[PDB]
């Protein structure tokens, strides 16, 4: 009977027989294993790492602007300003913004042949040591095989370069724009939570116009003023602004946006932290510091091309936002309980190996747990 | 005898006892809570989920390219051309590109000593108010503590600066490049996989060069046309592309690679959305819409520098690219089972709970399911 | 008495009641299922797969420098150097760097009226097909809606352009620049793992100032120099650099870092690995290879503006940094330990299947596992 059967798979419960041992010992170490596992999978899976929520990762856009200017008036280049279109290179970026605090010029380069920077390598004396083809560690020019007088007084290899080839080997101690210590630098961010659905940007909603107008980032007084002091940026990551400015480095600034989107929006907050992202390791280092090298061209009156190379150390600011945000779910939770239930047979494991194994009357345990089918 | 020992271990099955109550109510409630259960695990966990498979992030390279040209011809500035060259600042971005839509213009700026643009702070009489070293709001010079004529009519602070000083007060209305509308822009996406080391790029295989010759994208009816055009992008955000050129502002363009790797790869398809990423708040924000200043260096026939500055307003074009792929795994597959697995018990301590203590013959089931060791 | 009922619950153990069938097929199968859920719990999820481990994605910083020049001297352009501020457009870019390897030049371009290069689309007579305002697939220039001469034997429709319009119908073969091919960039690496407070370089510790002056990267005698030469790139990716100089391209330069933090640091090492990231598809792409047009601007005695336009052919090195560290973690560890502990049921249940349906004394058994109350 197919019906019969069926009446019978829905119309019983099925529960297991139970044994029921009287000790003090035995049950009180199975009780005490049992509060030590829903201990964890409470306080510490669930309280402590939310062990009910799933977790999206952050996606960014940022807006970076450097305001300052500085003034320097000495012999060679005499009168300059440097304002925010002469000392940030590019004018644009992603996440990034290059500050230059140390330059070298080379003014009028034209392309033709001339004699390198006397040193070990590029001194000769008859023609004889000039390869062609060699460009050398400077790889300005292209070796002519051909060994010319750079002055009176020593001879060098000639090389096809822009000439005169510049000469970087007096880096300006101080930094030529040591000024830039004050400048600030004001970081926009706009974060989407796109699996939340879930947007925010870095300027808090009590953070007035008025107010913006004047702060300055402070972790203790002005922990949301988005407007921060390179010096200050600097110095916040362990490390001294004049000292990173003569060769110059990488610095980041990373926005923190762990939040909890289980509560209201307004606690979804940024934290600012500040880590220098460049090394100094003169054993162990390739192209220490930071630079680059970028011209301006010109053209002579009768057309031919003219240029001013210029080698710029400078400081770059890395903008590192990062973050994951946190939601209830019933999958992870179900997970975690299921999990624990499972877990929660080890105290009877380990109670039936001492009842059974470790016991004065554990004959009389396994004839009564135990029933031999024959 | 351990021989005979690991005989009984492996030569014995060992299967729990069970009571068998006939209740049609309890019965019934036991089948719809393992009902209720199993169709969770199945239909939520991995139907509907998907808890089955394995995920991985994507890795995205981006190419994005402008086409259109604007004339204007005013009295100021003359007749002019804005290509791609012209408009496009800097030539190159990473998942970015930044399109000028408004502009203001400085020209012959040369490094010296100049008044100020007339208002509130700048404005002095008998040279008393000015202090030197003060940079002021503009931030565009220095102060040098003088009070000179700006002209016959009003006095300002003197300022070492590019001069004459920028005047951004008047930002031209309608935008100068309003032409930018109807430019158009190409976005090729190239995405990869690691984890299943899969690629695919946004030019679908049946995308031919003749239809990519003269598509522009449309939800319906050419949804994987990867040419937008820029006011149509704007306008798809929800917002007005002749309000947002006049100051500038940033556009996302979204691509969505959300994929299941366990079909075949022509589903695996890019889906396109567009959001502002900038806001409108003149109570809460600082530097509103977009704008960055660049300049063009020139040179006197005696070698003195000038330059023309610009300041530039326009719409900055973000791709955001983000998606996960899903493959069948076996890890979550057997999570989820022994899951589901644990989580069956829960009718049992139900059914247990009501047989014991909400029934009227719960004493002799009690006695039926316990035995007590004596 | 309720102390009394705490006392017995705190003071009793619980265990099921078991029944014992002697059969070797059955236990026989049931231990070897056992052993095969073991097998698959311990060796596959925690000893292949590292079910054991939290993981964490990396955090990446890039810098990038090429070094090489290239000199090259013909009767269009005379004599021509072109160094590391030539080449590389723009000056800095994030994650990647653009080297120029084919050119097209047109100096001395005014704003004004010009006819076009003659074609098929552009070819006019009698000033009747010419439509002011159609700028045409150049998008170089307005259309004026005049038929004018492009010189004594074809006319073109006049366009409002920079004049004279550039002519990219003869891209340069071979590629202009074809000595890029033994420039060398050198790629510095710093990541960081946020959750584990984790931060090493891709310099590694035994890797001295000195080796650093003179290697090449090679996967098999120097798999940690992190200095490439382009054409060993394209090589290693499955191309060729001289074919894809001509018309430009992407290539991906990736870093893997995938880490065990439980093991030292000095294990955490980068694996590199190079893919080309466009396609070559005649009749699936648009705008294949790899350019961008960019100016440099000049001015007539008069102050009038002059440019050169650039259409700069080349290949863009991107830099892309993906990996996953990993360290021992104790919640996914008690997840998979009590998902094993669930599975290990199933042999249960498939044994209890086989003893109460497929054997000859199942009625027997029956009796034995199964109580009915009564
Ligand atoms: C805007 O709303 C935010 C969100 O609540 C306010 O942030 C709060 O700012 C105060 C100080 O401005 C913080 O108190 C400070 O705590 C540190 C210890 O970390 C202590 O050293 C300082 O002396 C000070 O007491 C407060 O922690 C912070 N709230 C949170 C949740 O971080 C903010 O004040 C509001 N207004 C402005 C202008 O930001
Ligand atoms: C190339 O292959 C793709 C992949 O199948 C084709 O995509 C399909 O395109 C059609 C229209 O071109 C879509 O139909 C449209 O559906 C919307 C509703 O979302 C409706 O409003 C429209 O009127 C239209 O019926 C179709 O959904 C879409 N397939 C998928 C899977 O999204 C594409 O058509 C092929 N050819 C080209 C030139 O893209
Ligand atoms: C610095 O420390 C690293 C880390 O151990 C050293 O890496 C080791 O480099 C050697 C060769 O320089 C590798 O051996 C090579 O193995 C390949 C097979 O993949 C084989 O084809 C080669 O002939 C060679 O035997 C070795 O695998 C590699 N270690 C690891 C863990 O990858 C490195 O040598 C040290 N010094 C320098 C200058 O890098
Ligand atoms: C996220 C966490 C996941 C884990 C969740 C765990 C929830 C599980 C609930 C289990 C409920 C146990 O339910 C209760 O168990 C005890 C033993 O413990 C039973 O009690 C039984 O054993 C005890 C101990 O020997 C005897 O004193 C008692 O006479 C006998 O009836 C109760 O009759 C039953 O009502
Ligand atoms: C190749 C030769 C064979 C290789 C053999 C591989 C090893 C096989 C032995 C694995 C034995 C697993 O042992 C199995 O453990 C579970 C608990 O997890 C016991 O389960 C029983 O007792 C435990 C406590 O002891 C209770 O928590 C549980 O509710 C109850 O059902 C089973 O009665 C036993 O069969
Ligand atoms: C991803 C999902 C993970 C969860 C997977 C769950 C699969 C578990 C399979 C369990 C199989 C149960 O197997 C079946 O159970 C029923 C009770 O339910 C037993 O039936 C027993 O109890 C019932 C109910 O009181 C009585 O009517 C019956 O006389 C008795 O034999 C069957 O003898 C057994 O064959
Ligand atoms: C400091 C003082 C002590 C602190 C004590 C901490 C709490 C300890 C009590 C936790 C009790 C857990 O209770 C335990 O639950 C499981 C189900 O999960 C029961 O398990 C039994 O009955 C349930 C249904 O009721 C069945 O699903 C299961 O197959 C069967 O083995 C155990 O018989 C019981 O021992
Ligand atoms: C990450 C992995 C997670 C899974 C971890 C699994 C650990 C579980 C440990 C279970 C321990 C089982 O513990 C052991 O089980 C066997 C059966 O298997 C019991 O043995 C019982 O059944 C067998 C088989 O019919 C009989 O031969 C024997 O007379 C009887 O006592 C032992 O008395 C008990 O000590
Ligand atoms: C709408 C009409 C009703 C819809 C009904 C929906 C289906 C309900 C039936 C699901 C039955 C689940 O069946 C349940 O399986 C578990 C194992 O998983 C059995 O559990 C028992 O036997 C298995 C082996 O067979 C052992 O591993 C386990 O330790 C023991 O407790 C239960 O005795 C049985 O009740
Ligand atoms: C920059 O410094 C130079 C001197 O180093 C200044 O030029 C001199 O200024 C003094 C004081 O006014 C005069 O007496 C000299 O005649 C000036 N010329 C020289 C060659 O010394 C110069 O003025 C400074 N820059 C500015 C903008 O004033
Ligand atoms: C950055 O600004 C600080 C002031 O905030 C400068 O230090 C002060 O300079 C003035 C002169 O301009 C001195 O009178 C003060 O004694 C200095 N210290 C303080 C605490 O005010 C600092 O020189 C600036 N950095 C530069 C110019 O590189
Ligand atoms: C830009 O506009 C100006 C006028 O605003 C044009 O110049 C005038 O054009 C008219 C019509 O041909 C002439 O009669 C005038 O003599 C021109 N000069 C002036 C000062 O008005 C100018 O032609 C326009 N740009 C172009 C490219 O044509
Ligand atoms: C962008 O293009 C549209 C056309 O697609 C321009 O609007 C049309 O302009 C022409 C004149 O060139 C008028 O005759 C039409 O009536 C206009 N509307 C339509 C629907 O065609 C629009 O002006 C352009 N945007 C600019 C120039 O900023
Ligand atoms: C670039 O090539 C040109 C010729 O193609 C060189 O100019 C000629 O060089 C020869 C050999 O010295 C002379 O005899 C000719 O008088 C030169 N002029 C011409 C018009 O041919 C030129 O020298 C080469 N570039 C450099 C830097 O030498
Ligand atoms: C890149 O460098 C290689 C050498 O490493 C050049 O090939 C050699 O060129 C020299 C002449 O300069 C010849 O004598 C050799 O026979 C060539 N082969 C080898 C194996 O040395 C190659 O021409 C360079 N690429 C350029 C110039 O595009
Ligand atoms: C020539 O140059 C070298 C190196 O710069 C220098 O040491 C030497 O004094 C110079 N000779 C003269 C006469 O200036
Ligand atoms: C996210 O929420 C915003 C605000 O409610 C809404 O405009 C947007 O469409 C939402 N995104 C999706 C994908 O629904
Ligand atoms: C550029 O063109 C102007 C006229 O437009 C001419 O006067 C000048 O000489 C030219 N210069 C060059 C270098 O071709
Ligand atoms: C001087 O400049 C101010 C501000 O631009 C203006 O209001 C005033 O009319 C000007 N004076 C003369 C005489 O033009
Ligand atoms: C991924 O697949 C492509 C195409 O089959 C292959 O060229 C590439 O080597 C694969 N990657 C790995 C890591 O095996
Ligand atoms: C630049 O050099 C040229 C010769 O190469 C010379 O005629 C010109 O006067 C120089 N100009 C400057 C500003 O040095
Ligand atoms: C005019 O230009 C066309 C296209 O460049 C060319 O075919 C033709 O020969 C030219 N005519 C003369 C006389 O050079
Ligand atoms: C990470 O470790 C470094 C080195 O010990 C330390 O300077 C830094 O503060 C640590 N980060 C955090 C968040 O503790
Ligand atoms: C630029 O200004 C200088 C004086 O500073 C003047 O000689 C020159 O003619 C001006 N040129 C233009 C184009 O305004």
């Amino acid at each position: 009977g197919c019906c019969a059967a069926l009446a019978a798979f829905l119309f019983e419960y099925d529960t297991p027989r139970i044994v029921l041992i009287r000790s003090r010992k035995v049950g009180l170490m199975n009780r005490a294993v049992q509060l030590l596992i829903l201990a964890y999978v409470i306080g510490w899976v669930f309280v402590w790492e939310k062990g009910y929520q799933e977790t999206d990762s952050v996606v960014s856009s940022v807006t970076t602007k450097v305001k300052g200017v500085a003034v320097t008036n000495t012999s060679k280049l005499g009168f300059r300003i440097w304002d925010v279109a002469d000392y940030v290179i590019p004018a644009q970026e992603e996440n990034s913004l290059f500050v230059m605090t140390n330059v070298i010029l080379t003014m009028n380069q034209t392309q033709g042949l001339c004699p390198e920077i006397p040193d070990a390598t590029t001194v000769c004396k008859s023609d004889a040591s000039c390869t062609a083809g060699s460009a050398g560690t400077h790889s300005n020019g292209v070796s002519t095989g051909r060994c010319v007088a750079f002055n009176g007084s020593v001879k060098t290899c000639e090389v096809a370069a822009w000439c005169p080839v510049e000469d970087d080997t007096h880096v300006p101690q101080p930094a030529f724009l040591k000024a830039a210590e004050n400048f600030t630098l004001l970081v926009k961010n706009n974060i989407w939570y796109p699996k939340f659905n879930f947007s925010k940007r870095n300027i808090l909603p009590n953070i007035t116009t008025t107010y913006l107008k004047s702060c300055i980032y402070d972790a203790k007084t002005d922990p949301f003023c988005p407007i921060f002091r390179l010096g200050k940026i600097v110095e916040n990551a362990g490390h001294s602004f004049q000292d990173m400015a003569v060769e110059g480095g990488i610095m980041g600034i990373q926005v923190n946006w762990d939040c909890n989107l289980d509560r209201a929006a307004s606690l979804c907050l940024p934290r600012y932290s500040f880590r220098r992202l460049d090394t100094r390791d003169v054993e162990h280092n390739v192209s220490p510091g930071y630079n680059f090298r970028f011209a301006k061209y010109y053209r002579d009156l009768a057309g031919n091309e003219q240029r001013t190379l210029i080698k710029a150390y400078g400081i770059r600011f890395d903008i590192i936002v990062f973050g994951k945000a946190g939601k209830f779910d019933i999958i992870p939770t179900m997970i975690n309980i299921g999990s624990g239930l499972a877990l929660l047979g080890m105290a009877t494991v380990l109670c039936d190996i001492i009842v059974l194994y470790c016991m004065k009357k554990r004959l009389y345990y396994r004839e009564k747990k135990y029933k031999y089918v024959e």
